[PDB]
């Protein structure tokens, strides 16, 4: 899995 | 923004 | 699956 | 906006 | 399936 | 707007 | 199936 | 939007 | 197989 | 957005 | 196999 | 964003 | 195998 | 921003 | 960000 | 796994 | 094997 | 910022 | 940052 | 084997 926010 | 996969 | 918002 | 698939 | 709004 | 399929 | 509004 | 299968 | 977009 | 499988 | 983007 | 597998 | 980005 | 995978 | 395996 | 913020 | 970055 | 892997 | 193994 | 940096 992979995730990011910004 | 935010994103994810898995 | 995959998801995003922004 | 928002989106998803799975 | 797939979905989006915006 | 909004959309989906499945 | 598929659907949309806007 | 659109979808199909076979 | 199947595909969709929106 | 879009998705597919086979 | 499968793929998607958004 | 995007993802796939096979 | 699989891959994703965001 | 923040990100992770695993 | 991104990730993959095989 | 891997993670970062900033 | 696997790899990722962010 | 901060980061880690393992 | 990044990481990998095999 | 494995490697990483940050």
């Amino acid at each position: 899995f992979g995730t990011g926010f910004g």
